[PDB]
């Protein structure tokens, strides 16, 4: 798994298709990386893929 771009992850979870996230585990292990990495943030309040996935939400759950 070459890349996971924070665009595609924050676009992956506000549509909710969990299907779509395929890889990203992968991703993270062969490069050591965390959800809660800058990368993965928007730097300037600190927002999280989780906060989008709970802000995103299709009636009652994501």
């Amino acid at each position: 798994l070459n890349r996971f771009d924070r665009d595609r992850l924050f676009n992956v979870v506000a549509r909710g298709n969990p299907e779509d996230l395929a890889g990203l585990l992968e991703y993270l292990r062969r490069t050591s990386k965390y959800l809660t990495d800058s990368e993965y943030t928007e730097g300037s309040t600190g927002k999280t893929c989780l906060m989008k996935a709970v802000l995103n939400l299709q009636d009652g759950v994501n």
